[PDB]
């Protein structure tokens, strides 16, 4: 654990982290829609659809225990409310014990099988409800079909959704908040979705913990405090950790990732972590983040219009996928296979000390770089930390990162690239997209454009000067520093931030952690 | 049609080569195994070696002692194989006659790519092009199937051709040898072919606005269709107004060009198992509209190009025409017209209504290429076929996705684009699969209209693009292919006549 | 105190005039109704005629000499007109066989010259005061002027007239002569004359602010321009104290403080005091943004049209109330106590910079979420309102160079106020009038609060969707004061004088009227 | 700010006074927009809807 280096006292030495959130509190209790439901204290939910009806009535088909409830739900009455996705309506009555209670409804389309999107757009509308009403419970029936991960799913999004990130309000904290304490289910064949339930709490602070390390500004997440947040975390879960400081990393002759950092006053540390099965391991894999905490551009200084510079606290968003992936696999401790959690952590600043735009710099694999953009510094520190990955001995190597803006002009802020050197490996990940509910696409490596990167002087380009297809450009670089190991490359640019709700994602998070499990 | 002229110079025709001196190529297959013939012209070796860049070996038997002795190891050590080097001489062969004789290297790998091998057909033509010859002689020392070896054939015809028609020699015999020489032959003449509609599909493209206009394109098409023996319709502003394709008719209001919209079709002998509607997209000049183009990288001086579209849909209907596949029934479609800036021009934020009643808020007019394919698609529908497949210079984010390369594919049913894929992999015109995202659908939700032509936030521009295409297609099999990246050659300053090859061997495959 | 180098040939002070050559002039003041005498030097007549456009030159005034009496009778002033800004030169001999030369301004056919107006008027005197060797100037007021305009003529005419060659070393002007006595004619002349040594101290206050800003960002750094400000003290005998950094850790000063982060130089925080002797009925504290070099930080200047060459003058706000302590300790106010406020730095790119996004904490425990580190200027004066307000004063006004947006808005001539109080505004327009430094006062709408609304931090630095920056920054200002008067005065757009390529000095007599009229 | 929602009027139905009582109400806040309305069974029976802004 190291010590942050600070400009004046008041610069914050460590990132505040919110380990035991109100969504731990909560009790979930999952019943069979066989047996009615019991609709007392808090909200109760009915989540309903119309198959085939575009905008079709509500009616409500669980049996109610309660003959009072039940005559407020029968069809007559709810025929004026339908099922349009995404809308909602509240209802006030009382039950048989003259009590009143809170009833209501979110549409849920007509369309049978919901997507991961239509479902977030049920859980926003849910979670709508949960806010501005101080609520001890909530009760949610599924009168809609859904599969084992697709019901994960939903209770991931709705934990995920609900929480408010307080840590770095002061003065403005919400006078109002208050969490549920209790969560019912009632969903058909209960007994074989009562499994997902811890499986999805496990999820939600997974990708949770990395929207908080990302979401967390750079002057409080830079490469030391943040390299001191694996560690704790760490601890806590009784992995095996190594920080390598700038030293060490000398002494292994990183000079890509080495010359990113140079202009930092924030030392250069590499994360590793790693998990491993007490049985007999089976499989050994390695996943590797980008781990940029600040990225100005450097010389190649984003100032262009639209380059978006302050969004750049972002830039770790792999890294931050990558330790939340190594939360939920220390948590939920898979068997015969070992896993490395990798990242080459640094910040990319403007200095009498930064490197230089044409800086001719040596990886640890000998190859020489000529730099033609110090803004593609990711694929810098990933070249090194591929390197550090393949000599480990893995059976696979996936990295996660924000490598390339150019995924907003191929597939948007919804879906990520995956782009690699082996088809098995490939299917894998998109395999685990499926279950996660994460979605990816495949990308192709286009061997065409491998001649753009031939330097004059050095034996490779940084950056290619012809093409436009930046992040199959920065694919094939990075491919060039995995020699005999089947890898595979997630490009989440375009999907980490979530630009209308103004916060992270923690994108990736699920997808890692199913390709782990899975194997 | 009468091409309008501003003044008396101004051409009304695109001139167009028919018969080029490709078609006088005499070419022959011969097996290895019975040794090469070194009598005349040029022989070239495709060797290569799979040390990396390692020494030039010749393994086949030459009847010819001169030439035999030039090309043993010792010689031939001194060169190497890297893709694309190499290296020609001119020397007496045994009966003191004039032979030059080398190689082109194919590198290191086994499995040659198209993008390999293309760049050995480019080593091959640039000797061609520098020296005067009655025949060249090829001897495959590498291992390549039928389908790159048509593909080697089509490349080397296309690349060897010079367009000089805006301007104010070649070999007449081509020798190839190869193993199992009897199983390439029948490609030698379908190459022919796929150069040719490639080949023409290019001269559309490289004709110059002035001369490819709505008006001499759609003349040009009708000169094609009848050559063919094609069954074959122009319909003019009257017909499409009583159409109601207001999409399309309000890109071309600005224009001094009355919109052509263009329909072919080949008709197979027996039972007709499969019909399908190519669509190709005709803009014959994208100014941009009032949305001028007019920003740092915008290219105006390219956008003759953006009716790559339509010619690789006529370069597939010669090719199409020319080979007679059976059982199927093709509809070759397109709009054209001309997006200019006039007093007559529509206008950022008009609404205007497709001819399936559905109104559409214009909020870019430089996104005038959905907008003719909406009216369309709309149209291509109503024929009742069972595929629907557009091919068009559509967004310039496919530079930034995919690249030059590889051209785009996205529809609406799986079955479809995978039989694309697949007609992607024989006719070695490089395709990848992209999505369409329904979650950006709400982005084209008008506050006004029907549906918005482009979004304002999403700038996942190509898939924003197909899912507006998407809503003019109700209860069909279809599939868009986006060449806007791929279409141009940038380093060869020319047209590639992509899509021509990809097309026929869709059609061809069934 | 001591100034940090690179090399040894970096300055470690300011170099500045005070004793400057407008100090020793000799002024008279004569009423009119006397005669004029015509001896020596130039005597220049200001002179109107009302109605008549381009209408001829009268020489109204009792001339003392026939023969200057016989050269300026109407036959021979009828070819001359007054069209606002003209001017003759005349030469004759007077009764005592002496060549003088004589001439005039025209002030226009307006009885009633507006500010701009009358700065025309002084500019056409100074050019013939230029590239004239002359030991003595007489002006003869044919016009109508109150007495703050004719304070606001003199001020106006010294400014003017002085050349600023500090840093001037092998092309100083060898000609450079500057007249030694000045002579006035004015009707009323008992009135007038407590006027010319109150435009002494306007003048000289508002060229030690011009002196400051004009001071490139190697020579007027944060730690040489609290040094200026202690030595400005010493002399005033007002009471003073510099914060360093360890105090300003100390008082929290979280946004103050990252603004500086990348500088080599450390913050200085300055705090003047003047007090009147006897009963302090107000207390005022006057807030100066001094940004000392504004490159933009890591959202650097760059974008064309960003002029990064001229953010020497984002100290401007800090030079004018500077000015307005040399003004206000040397006439010595009754009833007031007055604290002159800067938190001085300077705004740089370094591996020590903050980022855009970084979240920093203000000392009233407010928690910022940095969207771009170009508007820096708010942050500071963030820090420096909260230090205010502790104060205990009854009015808080600052002063700045905070938007660009001013030249889209007000633009080069009047300057910008706003403020949550109604009769300090007004108090602000009124001595707008006095001093003759054009202010306008412009809104801060509410509406647009929401905008600064931050997911992680209590508030926002900047908008991402209003436009409207300058008020926008007010009501991020606004959050910084709790119950206490305020204004706030935007110069961005009048600081500096395009065409004259020089700092005007702005403010520094628009405050010293705001302090004079609320201590009367 | 952002305090509790309280209902002075009186309203001429029970099913509704019942549901406006102050401690139903307090779940709810005054932030400016914030809105909630609930739809019940009126003293006759008939669907109304009741809420705030
Ligand atoms: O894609 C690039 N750079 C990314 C980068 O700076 N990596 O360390 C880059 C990554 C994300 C963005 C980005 C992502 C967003 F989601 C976004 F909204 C935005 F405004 C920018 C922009 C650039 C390359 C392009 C070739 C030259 C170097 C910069
Ligand atoms: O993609 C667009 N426009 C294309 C167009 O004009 N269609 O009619 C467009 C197509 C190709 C290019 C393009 C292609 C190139 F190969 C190229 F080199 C180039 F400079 C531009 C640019 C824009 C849209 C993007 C949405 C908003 C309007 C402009
Ligand atoms: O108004 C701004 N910035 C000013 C600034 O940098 N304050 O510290 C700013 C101030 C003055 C100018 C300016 C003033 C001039 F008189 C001028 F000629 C010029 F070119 C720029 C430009 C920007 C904002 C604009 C939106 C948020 C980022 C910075
Ligand atoms: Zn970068
Ligand atoms: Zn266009
Ligand atoms: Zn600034």
């Amino acid at each position: 654990a190291s010590e942050v280096p600070q400009v004046v006292s008041l610069d914050p030495t460590s990132i505040p982290i919110e380990y035991n959130t109100p969504i731990h509190d909560i009790k979930v209790q999952v019943y069979d829609i066989k047996g009615g439901c019991n609709v007392e204290e808090g909200l109760t939910i009915f989540l309903v659809n119309n198959p085939g009806k575009e905008n079709g009535p509500v009616k409500i088909s669980s049996k109610v225990n309660d003959k009072q409830v039940s005559e407020f739900l029968k069809d007559e009455n709810m025929e004026k409310f339908n099922v349009k996705l995404g809308t909602s309506k509240h209802f006030y009555m009382f039950n048989d014990n003259k009590n009143s209670v809170a009833v209501g409804y979110v549409g849920c389309g007509s369309v049978a099988d919901l997507s991961e999107a239509d479902m977030k757009r049920v859980v926003l509308s849910l979670v709508t409800m949960l806010h501005d009403n101080k609520l001890s419970k909530l009760t949610v029936v599924f009168e809609i079909n859904v599969d084992k991960n697709l019901f994960r799913f939903f209770l991931e999004t709705l934990f995920y959704e609900y929480m408010t990130d307080e840590r770095f309000k002061s003065t403005d904290k919400n006078v109002n908040m208050e969490y549920i304490k209790h969560l019912g289910v009632y969903i058909n064949n209960a007994d074989t979705y009562k499994e997902e339930v811890e499986k999805a709490r496990v999820y939600y602070f997974g990708t949770y913990y990395a929207s908080q390390l990302i979401a967390a500004p750079s002057n409080y997440c830079n490469p030391v405090s943040l390299s001191n947040a694996a560690v704790e975390l760490a601890q806590k879960l009784n992995l095996e950790y190594k920080i390598l400081g700038v030293k060490e990393l000398e002494e292994l002759k990183m000079g890509a990732y080495l010359s990113v950092g140079k202009g930092s006053m924030y030392p250069n540390k590499f994360i590793h972590l790693t998990y491993k099965s007490k049985g007999d391991v089976k499989k050994k894999i390695a996943l590797v983040g980008k781990g940029i905490t600040f990225d100005s551009g450097g010389y190649n200084l984003k100032a262009a219009p639209g380059s978006m510079i302050d969004l750049m606290k972002f830039d770790m968003s792999g890294c931050a996928a990558v330790l939340g992936c190594a939360y939920c696999v220390g948590t939920l401790k898979p068997e015969n296979v070992e896993i490395h959690f990798l990242s080459a952590v640094c910040e990319n600043m403007v200095s009498k000390n930064s490197y230089r735009p044409g800086d001719i710099i040596t990886a640890s694999n000998g190859k020489t770089i000529e730099v033609g953009n110090t803004d593609a510094e990711g694929r810098l520190t990933l070249a090194d930390a591929l390197v550090y990955a393949e000599k480990l001995g893995v059976d696979y190597i996936v990295d996660i990162a924000t490598l390339t803006g150019a995924m907003l002009y191929s597939l948007g802020t919804s879906y990520a690239g995956v782009f690699g050197n082996n088809e098995e490996l490939i299917n894998k990940i998109l395999q685990s997209s499926k279950t996660s509910n994460e979605p990816v696409w495949w990308l192709p490596i286009i061997n065409e454009y491998r001649a753009t990167l031939n330097s004059k002087y050095a034996d490779i380009n940084q950056i290619s000067s012809s093409v436009k297809a930046s992040s199959i450009v920065a694919s094939l670089f990075l491919k060039e520093f995995v020699q005999n190991t089947a890898w595979a490359h997630i490009d989440i640019a375009g999907v980490s931030w979530n630009f209308k709700a103004r916060k992270p994602k923690g994108f990736g998070v699920r997808l890692l952690t199913e390709f782990v499990l899975n194997d």
